[PDB]
């Protein structure tokens, strides 16, 4: 009943949900091409797989429970002067949790959702985006009601203006090639707007998860109090089939001489590793670099098994083996680089959006000529990358980078170009690094801006498998049970697309593959 609550549950659902959460493992990840050889991640996305019950698992969890649950809150609360804070706050979160389906499935109820309701089109839902926003951020007064129940800024209603104006900026750089006159406007109101937006690392939008054991029993389904994103990523079967990176991302930190590279991925044996816990691994990735061992990470559709890499012999290992015999020295798919435990933990935040994006936003508006302030690209951007890496160090334990190891990685393979071309590659490459905790973010960005070029694994040998087509999906299909509870709309939708659901048809903000 209490919005409060609501608000609470909305939070913790968007990365608790364990049934949720599949469908990031699955799809995301290996489209965006940072995960690969994981049996789920290869066989789904990595080799196109269509299967419309693992397609549909954002709309239900959300439609079901969470934005449901929001829109009935807000309704309640919507003309209520004595509570004017929780309303804002919840339009705000209520916009947040569309974003993501629109951006998944095109068109989609918004309006008329919480009896037949309509496919708003994602251009009027965008539209709504920015209205709701502004509105939220005018209502919002700190005199009026507190809030309670709020995991991300514990009340700081000034806060959420903040993410407000963020989320304007990043709706408005979204629509900048299918729309870029309104997309200009709505950025340069979004900054001149109540409250500003996110300037430093204090005002991160980061849902607190707490550290629950990781189960995967049928009660685990209901309990979204820990990051269940992190707890999949460790894996159901996680000696077999854990987080192997991709080549294209394992490629891109190690080739730039990127200071993440090694606070991502670490090479590890997994042998005396528990399930339930990454306790007790095996590092090897310092070992391997003595020894000079090529890394083996996995190109777009292929599994940790195919190809078996050419290994070594682990003396690390061998230590182990004389104290019990039942551990190999020699290594084969241990040289595939695996997430690193600090991204492995229920504690892991749930990223909504950060201050590094919002240095790249404005990095990107600078060099579409927007009238964005008096700091130079080239500095938004380097402010973005400072801040994407301190990211990790604040949020997921990792070792600090130097003022001396950032310098040397900017003013080499990391440096913002010269054309245009160059720097809408750097920021969104960049940002693409950053996204890897956001997956929802990192496949839109990468839909949007085009960058990285990422090619389909038809290109490394694995076309003979891409059952459901060649070419990467740009979005995911509409839940089959949608053409019987919700026929009328369904259709209306199906015949902007031109008749089929299919998932290479480009979302109105995608004007390019
Ligand atoms: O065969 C070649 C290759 O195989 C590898 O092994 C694979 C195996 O081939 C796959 O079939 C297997 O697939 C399992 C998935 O890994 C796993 O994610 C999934 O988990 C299910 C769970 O079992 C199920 O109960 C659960 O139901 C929940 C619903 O999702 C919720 O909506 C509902 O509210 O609550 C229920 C719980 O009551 O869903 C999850 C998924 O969300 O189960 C799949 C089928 O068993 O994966 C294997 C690897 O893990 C092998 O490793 C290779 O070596 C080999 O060459
Ligand atoms: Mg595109």
């Amino acid at each position: 009943i209490d919005p409060n609550a609501q608000l609470t549950t909305a939070q913790l659902q968007t990365y608790g949900d364990l049934s949720m959460m599949e469908i990031y493992r699955n799809y995301h990840y290996a489209f965006t091409q940072q995960l690969m050889g994981c049996w789920n991640t290869t066989n789904y996305g990595g080799r196109h797989t269509l299967d419309n019950n693992e397609m549909s698992r954002i709309w239900t969890s959300f439609y079901t429970q969470s934005l449901k649950n929001i829109i009935d809150a807000q309704y309640r609360t919507a003309e209520d002067a004595e509570k004017v804070n929780i309303n804002s706050v919840l339009r705000i979160y209520r916009v947040y949790l569309m974003s993501i389906i629109t951006d998944t499935y095109g068109d989609a109820p918004f309006s008329e959702a919480g009896f037949n309701p309509k496919y708003d089109k994602q251009e009027d839902i965008y539209n709504a985006f920015f209205l709701e926003l502004e509105d939220a951020v005018n209502k919002i007064d700190p005199t009026k009601d507190k809030v309670t129940g709020d995991l991300i800024y514990a009340g700081d209603v000034t806060k959420w203006q903040q993410l407000a104006n963020s989320l304007r900026l990043r709706f408005a750089m979204r629509i900048s090639s299918v729309n870029p006159t309104k997309a200009q406007t709505e950025f340069e109101n979004a900054l001149a707007a109540n409250g500003g937006v996110i300037t430093d690392a204090s005002s991160d939008a980061l849902i607190k998860y707490m550290t629950i054991a990781f189960s995967f029993g049928q009660e685990a389904y209901s309990d979204y109090r820990g990051n269940s994103l992190s707890q999949l990523l460790f894996g159901n079967d996680p000696a077999n089939n854990p987080s192997y990176l991709c080549s294209t991302f394992f490629n891109q930190l190690y080739n730039s001489g990127d200071p993440r590279t090694f606070k991502i991925s670490r090479c590890y044996y997994d042998g005396l590793m528990s399930a339930t816990s990454p306790d007790n691994r095996v590092d090897i990735t310092q070992e391997m670099i003595e020894k000079g061992i090529a890394f083996s990470p996995r190109d777009p559709g292929a599994y940790s098994w195919e190809p078996w890499p050419t290994g070594y012999d682990s003396d690390i290992c061998a230590e182990l083996a004389v104290n019990n015999p039942s551990v190999t020295a020699t290594m084969a798919r241990e040289v595939e680089p695996k997430l690193a435990n600090n991204f492995l933990k229920s504690d892991n935040p749930g990223v909504v959006m950060t201050s590094a994006e919002v240095k790249f936003l404005m990095a990107e508006a600078t060099v579409k000529k927007w009238n964005v302030g008096s700091v130079s690209a080239e500095d938004l951007y380097k402010q973005g990358v400072r801040a994407a890496i301190d990211f990790l160090t604040d949020n997921y334990g990792c070792t600090a980078t130097t003022d001396a190891e950032f310098d040397a990685f900017i003013q080499d393979k990391g440096a913002f170009g010269h054309t245009d071309n160059q720097k809408l590659e750097a920021i969104n490459t960049q940002a693409w690094i950053l996204h890897f905790t956001n997956p929802a973010e990192c496949w839109a960005n990468v839909r949007r801006s085009g960058y990285p070029k990422l090619k389909s694994p038809a290109e490394y040998g694995f076309g003979q498998y891409l059952t459901g087509g060649t070419e990467i999906p740009v979005r995911l299909c509409y839940p089959v049970l949608e053409s019987s509870y919700n026929k009328k709309s369904y259709n209306e939708a199906i015949e902007r697309m031109g008749g089929t659901d299919n998932w290479h048809s480009l979302l109105w903000w995608d004007t390019e593959n």
